[PDB]
């Protein structure tokens, strides 16, 4: 009740900023994120002791991967909690609740594969979830846990509102797939232009919530240069991988994938954040105006892979 977390004064200070880096020091990381949950949402949101065992419950099934793991979980819970604060009075009491916990359990048993490759190997979790196959399973993921003895997070709240926070949460994890992003972003664009809009409108909030866990999940492109350089290489350590895989397979992978045309991932960096990460900060910043440092981030990080190419880095 009157147990506060607490952090040393540097991380006291910087965890408030979007561009936080979390630290290599994993025993940290549940600390850091129920400091998170007692500034963004109260000291009541949740009986500590449930929290705590849902914590190590979610770290426990993240795997050993090198991006897909509880180190980008707690990243992207980081992301929403700096979002969160920065935007007080526009997020419900549940939203605060349901999204932190969304973020965390949004990658839940991932395994370093994309749902393209879950497809062509024919993988039982494809015939079960036809599209969005790993967010469906990630928030299957996360009822299974919500659902272990002493684990229920949620216990306190009513009968509608703990069917609302697992609606806004499946939503959120759903919104994750990015393959979804491209048309929720168009269809917000349009919104904010012809200043149809509302945020009063329940599947409008949607949209918007669905962007944030787009902008939350992309958030290594909006860190500092060296956090975001060596970030891609876990990313790139999946995605070759995976391209290795799919050779195995007898598929020629995207270039994206594919480890020997390793030369050409400047190039490919510039066409995500042309094609992607800008696009999202962009109309985020247009909706969300005090998320405006995410999208100065991201151009920043633009233009340091505009260096790379350039021969200067
Ligand atoms: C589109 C393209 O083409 C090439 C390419 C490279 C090398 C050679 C030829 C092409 N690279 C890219 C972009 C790489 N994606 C990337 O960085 N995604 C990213 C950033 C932050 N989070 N995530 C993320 C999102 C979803 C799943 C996993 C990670
Ligand atoms: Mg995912
Ligand atoms: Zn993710």
């Amino acid at each position: 009740g009157l147990m506060q977390f607490t952090l040393p004064v540097r991380l006291c200070k910087e965890i408030e900023l979007f561009h936080f880096d979390i630290g290599p020091f994993e025993n940290m990381w549940p600390g850091i994120f129920v400091y998170m949950v007692h500034r963004s949402c109260g000291t009541s949101c949740f009986e500590l002791e449930k929290l705590c065992r849902f914590i190590m419950s979610v770290k426990k099934n993240y795997r050993r991967v090198p991006y897909h793991n509880w180190k980008h979980a707690v990243t992207v819970a980081h992301c929403m909690y700096a979002i969160l604060q920065n935007n007080h009075t526009l997020f419900t009491d549940l939203e605060r609740k349901g999204l932190l916990i969304a973020c965390l359990c949004h990658d839940l048993d991932h395994r370093g594969f994309s749902n393209s490759y879950l497809q062509k190997f024919d993988h039982p979790l494809a015939a079960l979830y036809s599209t969005s196959t790993m967010e469906q399973h990630h928030f299957s993921q996360t009822v299974s846990i919500l659902q272990l003895e002493g684990h229920n997070i949620f216990s306190t709240l009513s009968s509608s509102e703990y069917e609302q926070v697992l609606e806004i949460i499946r939503k959120a994890i759903i919104a994750t797939d990015l393959a979804l992003y491209f048309g929720n972003r168009k269809q917000l664009e349009e919104m904010y232009q012809t200043g149809s809009l509302n945020l009063n409108n329940q599947s409008h909030r949607d949209r918007v919530i669905g962007l944030m866990m787009t902008a939350c999940d992309l958030c290594s492109v909006t860190k500092l240069w060296p956090v975001t350089k060596l970030t891609a290489n876990d990313i790139y350590a999946e995605f070759w991988a995976e391209g290795d895989e799919m050779k195995k397979l007898g598929i020629q992978p995207i270039p994206m994938m594919d480890r020997d045309k390793k030369d050409e991932v400047p190039q490919g960096q510039l066409g995500f954040y042309n094609a992607v990460a800008i696009p999202c900060y962009t109309t985020l910043t247009q909706i969300l105006p005090p998320t405006e440092p995410l999208l100065k981030a991201c151009r920043d990080n633009l233009s340091q892979w505009e260096k790379v190419i350039r021969g200067e880095e």
